[PDB]
DNA sequence: TAGGGTCCT
DNA sequence: AGGACCC
DNA sequence: TAGGGTCCT
DNA sequence: AGGACCC
């Protein structure tokens, strides 16, 4: 029943991809911006004081030289993101993506095949690769320690390969479920890896400073938990099941409470090809509601070649908006047109009618 | 690109199944009732004046003797319904169910395989089986006439088989798409079949007296079409695309207008096993909101053995209600419990809280 | 936030 | 269609 | 309606 | 979760 999961987390992904593109930014502190924000930056930059999501001022002006590169167009990041997942799929087919820069891989079957291959004696020579969370001592007679170490060796091989084959660095964490792998992958932040032995599972989970830090608990649940006095992970562990059950629902409640103990039985799901392709433009009020339809052909133009590219074709289109909350108009894509721009353009137009930012989404792929 | 579709429609299905069960009702006019209604009845009954969905009074008292059998419990109907579909699947794998007593089968591939088998001469001997809609003349040199006739021969074989193997009678209609097959299957109502040649497609579609009669157009669309002056099928054929587009949406609009011409490109979809299992009880106000939870264990008890039976197990439960409009509380089914009553019972209870008729639905099968 | 994406209700 | 969660 | 069911938004 | 459509 016990698993060996790895979580692979790429350092400052977009900046890595931009530094690979213009090398002259290698030494230089680098910010990737979209609109007014520095959504990410390389280490130099971060060191000289910057954070994911500061103002191109509160941050340019917080610092020198700061090179800015525009990262509005996600295309290259999205391609590199899939190169990484495909590489990890080669290790073990079941890989789950979480945004463009994180992947979970279930290493359970692969660890077991390795251990079977190892003869009677070299098993005592199995070592760790990377850090051991909390500096915990290994016990070579613990079968679970031996699996998690083999799991740290797969992880180092994945990271070596992502570096040798794609030029990317990244962190990894090995643990017995997704929550823990993800919590432990960032303990040694830059381009390193860590492995979580079971005896340190409470230490990790209690190293959190707020339940918002638990993946699975977002902006809302957190605000609600607060309203009940629950603030630390230990308040959530000890809070009353009932009262919680009867406030967040049995589902929400009885899952987030297991999380608070480090227990998480959710499988790593095979993500495979994406379920949708969309594009977007912000513009703090810039749609006169009228003129701004040209932005609509915009988005289509890019999308169409993406949607094409795939093979698979979309059976639904959808349009989305915001106001000086979002709204969406869903609709089937007419038969024969799947098989160019011009028809589409006008399906999207009336959709527009039936209704600070705009988007087209192509979904329901077949 | 042209298809041969059959639509198979069983006569007064529940009554057939009840007449097979108690033979003494064979000669006798038979009503199947659920609560206060005669949801269906055998021909004798219908003849001596009865209709699908009259009051057990406005109808018992509209007529003699009238035997009543309770059809609240759908179990036997549901089993016989699947026996019928499985039989038709044996002819050609792609069969779509529409409620418990109707099935569409795409006979395209099977008709073509038959025609290929027929040598050069016997092709002139191909005949029809059953009625030809509108008494239309056949043209043996029309490839489309020849396909639809072979299609009427498959249809007679299906009906013979449903009769010989399962004791059920029924109607069939063969046509080039689902709309037309379904419109034409009831032209000779009792236990007969009809085939639609293309030249009579407008005659059939114009034989309708209201656009509500077009499968695809329901209670709402109809009321809306009316609000625009559209009443006959010919008003809908001739109504303006735009105005219609810009009232029902492009999707709704441009599909129902094709229907009004007898054009319908929707594929017969393989229904396979069901996507959900649910049970229900009416009771014009009888839930004190409190006591009535016993009805909840009720429904579960039956369901559980159904859900079991299948193989596949449900990952979601859901509860539904009405008021002296419906409401549903959706929720995941806790891991380990999939693998009895007692846990469930209480998951359903709190669901109850977060909130003339009651139901449990098990869905999201895996 | 930005510019994506995913699953549930 | 909209809500919630993730990066 | 009753007692089911299915797909879309 | 609720709307619309079918039997």
């Amino acid at each position: 029943s016990s698993r060996v999961i790895v979580h692979v987390d790429l350092d400052c992904f977009y900046a890595q991809v931009e530094m690979i593109s213009n090398p002259e930014l290698k030494d230089k502190p680098l910010g990737v911006q979209q609109k007014y924000l520095v959504v990410t930056c390389n280490y130099e930059a971060r060191k000289l004081g910057v954070k994911k999501l500061m103002n191109v001022r509160d941050a340019k002006e917080k610092c020198p030289q700061l090179v800015l590169v525009n990262g509005e167009d996600l295309t290259r990041y999205r391609e590199m993101s899939y190169k990484v997942t495909e590489l990890l799929e080669e290790f073990s087919p079941v890989v789950e993506r979480l945004g463009f820069d994180e992947n979970f891989v279930d290493l359970t079957e692969m660890v077991e095949k390795r251990l079977q291959q190892l003869q009677s004696d070299e098993l005592s020579a199995v070592t760790v690769s990377g850090h051991v969370y909390n500096n915990q001592s290994i016990n070579l007679l613990d079968v679970l320690h031996i699996r998690l170490l083999v799991g740290s060796q797969i992880a180092a091989e994945m990271r070596e390969a992502m570096y040798n084959q794609l030029g990317l660095t990244g962190c990894a964490g090995v643990a017995s479920n997704k929550l823990l792998a993800k919590l432990v992958s960032g303990v040694f932040k830059p381009n390193q890896q860590t492995v979580l032995l079971p005896e340190s599972c409470q230490h990790l989970i209690h190293s959190l400073n707020h339940i918002k830090e638990i993946p699975g608990i977002g902006y809302k649940t957190a605000k609600c938990l607060e309203a009940l006095g629950i603030n630390s992970v230990r308040d959530l562990q000890t809070f009353s099941p009932k009262i919680l059950e009867k406030e967040l629902g049995i589902s929400v409640a009885q899952r987030i409470q297991k999380l608070s103990f480090g227990e998480d039985n959710s499988p790593v799901i095979l993500s495979g090809p994406p379920q949708s392709f969309s594009e977007e433009d912000s513009f703090k009020k810039c749609s006169s509601e009228v003129e701004a339809k040209n932005k609509i052909e915009e988005l289509l133009a890019s999308l169409l070649n993406r949607v094409c590219q795939d093979g698979r074709k979309p059976h639904t289109v959808r349009l989305i908006i915001r106001r000086y909350g979002r709204e969406s108009r869903q609709c089937p894509i007419p038969s024969h047109v799947i098989q160019v721009m011009t028809p589409m353009v006008d399906i999207l137009m009336k959709l527009f009618r039936n209704m600070t930012l705009l988007s087209v989404c192509f979904c329901n792929l077949k």
